[PDB]
């Protein structure tokens, strides 16, 4: 539905601008690579086009720095340039653009690049808007889990059940990365998730939540023993000797908010998730590797 | 990893044959569409190159002839034209391509969109081999559904609850489908879908699971209240004015086999499959539109 220009030069600029908006497009126009940050963020933004030369970096590192700015962490990236050579797109495309116009553009060439992103970026939006396996670790994503709550939820309070639910973090999880390597990074979220897969029950309900979040639903089961038995996970974590990318041993360890029991009190499921979270929060404050509640 | 090239010149296949087998992936020759066809069904092809004037149609009906031969509906197409013209590239896009080259081909233009295209495949093969709600109805698909009922028998075999399991089936289908057009076949199988997700509890576990197949978990109910509930509906389906191909009103009823309730003798989730089923063969053999417990 909506399209932002980033072009040093106003003319250049203003003509794409048109371009876009007389096509039921809107047209939303950048200075440099600042404006533009404050615009992604700011406000619903489905396409960028992109000056490679633009006021401060030079295309190939200026690319990625739109691709962190991005709520989901990535936008469709159209490159609008004066480079022509052919190992100038296979920088671009490899460098992670969804595409690649050579300057002059064309009306007609363009609109169907912009179509051509529409498309590659509804598919991101189902992978991230609905119920997926994530593929990595093998348990199902988020949006699953957000639904199956409220399923698990209804259907315990329905008929007198205790229904706990825990939420976990790995501790530090950003640092490791930086450390270690994504590569080492996803080696752990894997390991983690593997430990979790492992120790519990068929019937209860594990989940990856975000980044390094994760969650599980313990259905028949009160606080205290959901507790006790995601703890004794937190210590065998605790005790994985993970190697680094030198082969070095380094451990790692989660914090873990726990709430629910009982449900009598606890009234919509968003709020038995507002307490796991409140008491993850506390986990964390105080020295991460432990269990709240 | 693997590029199938539609072109009717020799030389210019072989000439792109090459530029690809380079580039560590794997060539597949296509004199014309027929032969193109016989390989699209008979192996695992990644990425197509359409040269767009072949000897038995322009491009624009040859295109949508290569996304119905595909298992699974859609392959990334890459028309290789000397068309030039603006709205060439508009109606090539339009119709349903993946990228537009414009001939020469240059090797590392080429290869750049030929990697645009396994990114843009490849979040298709996710969507679809992980991602457990069919699109169509909404519900959730067969692949979870077998899992899912895995967990809920284990869950309440446990705990001593009910678990009532259905398995529908819509009455002679095939004819709805040849009769009023696989359109309507799709337009009936959504519309039971939706009187399905209207009917019951949050708590209970729709699933489309084939063609015509649904299958519901009723957690904590017991065979006849499943049946009774299961009957109001199969009744209010029976009651529904559809429109045809023509827009005329005709009806359509569904067959169903409860079974479960109580579990006891029940030990295999399987076998509560195996029993839904056997029910559901009786409550068609017995002429259809009725639930059989
Ligand atoms: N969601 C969930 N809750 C868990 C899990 N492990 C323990 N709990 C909770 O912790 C309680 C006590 O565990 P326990 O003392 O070893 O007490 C258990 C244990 O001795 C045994 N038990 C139950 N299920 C199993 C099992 O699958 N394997 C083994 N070896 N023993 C089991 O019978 C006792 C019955 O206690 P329960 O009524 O199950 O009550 C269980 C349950 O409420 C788990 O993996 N998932
Ligand atoms: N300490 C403790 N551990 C628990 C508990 N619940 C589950 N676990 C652990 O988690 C594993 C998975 O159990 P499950 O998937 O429910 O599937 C279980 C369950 O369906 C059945 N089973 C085993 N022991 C019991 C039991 O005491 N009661 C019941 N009802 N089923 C059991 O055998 C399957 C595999 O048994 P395991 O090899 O023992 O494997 C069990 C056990 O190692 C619990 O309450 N306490
Ligand atoms: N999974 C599932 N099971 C179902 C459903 N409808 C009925 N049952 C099962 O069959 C019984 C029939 O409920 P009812 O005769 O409609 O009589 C119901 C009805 O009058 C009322 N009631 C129950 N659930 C609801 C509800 O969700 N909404 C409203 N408005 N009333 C409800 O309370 C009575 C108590 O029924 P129960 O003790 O629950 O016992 C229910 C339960 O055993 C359903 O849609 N899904
Ligand atoms: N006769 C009958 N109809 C059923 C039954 N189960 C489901 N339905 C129908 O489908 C809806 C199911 O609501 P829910 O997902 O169980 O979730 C329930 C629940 O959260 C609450 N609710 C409504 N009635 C009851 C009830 O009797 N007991 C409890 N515990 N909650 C109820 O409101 C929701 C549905 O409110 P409704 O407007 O009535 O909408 C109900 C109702 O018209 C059933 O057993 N019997
Ligand atoms: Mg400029
Ligand atoms: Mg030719």
């Amino acid at each position: 539905r909506k399209i932002l220009i980033i072009e040093d030069s106003e003319l250049q600029r203003k003509l794409l601008s048109r371009w876009v908006s007389k096509n039921g497009y809107i047209a939303i126009e950048a200075e440099s690579i600042s404006v533009a940050r404050e615009k992604i963020i700011s406000e619903s933004i489905d396409v960028v086009l992109l000056d490679w030369e633009l006021p401060d970096g030079n295309g190939i590192d200026l690319i990625s720095d739109i691709l962190s700015t991005s709520p989901v962490g990535w936008l469709p990236i159209i490159m609008v340039t004066g480079h022509t050579e052919p190992e100038y797109f296979k920088i671009a495309i490899e460098a992670g653009a969804t595409d690649y116009i050579t300057k002059p553009a064309k009306e007609i060439e363009l609109l169907a690049r912009i179509f051509s992103a529409l498309r590659i970026k509804a598919l991101h939006d189902q992978l991230r808007e609905t119920a997926i396996r994530d593929v990595m670790t093998g348990l199902y994503n988020r949006r699953y889990m957000e639904e199956r709550i409220e399923q698990e939820f209804q259907r315990c309070k329905r008929h007198d059940s205790l229904l706990s639910m825990a939420m976990i973090d790995i501790d530090k999880f950003k640092n490791i990365n930086d450390t270690y390597g994504h590569e080492i990074g996803d080696q752990v979220i894997k390991q983690l998730a593997h430990e979790l897969k492992t120790s519990f029950r068929k019937s209860d309900i594990i989940s990856r939540f975000g980044g390094e979040e994760f969650v599980i639903l313990f259905p028949e089961t009160g606080v205290v023993d959901a507790t006790r038995i995601l703890d004794r996970v937190r210590e065998n974590v605790s005790k994985l000797e993970m190697k680094s990318d030198t082969d070095q041993i380094f451990h790692f360890t989660f914090s873990g908010g726990v709430a629910g029991g009982d449900l009598s009190d606890i009234q919509s499921n968003q709020e038995l998730l507002k307490i796991a979270d409140k008491n993850l929060y506390e986990a964390k404050s105080s020295g991460r590797n432990q269990i709240i509640s």
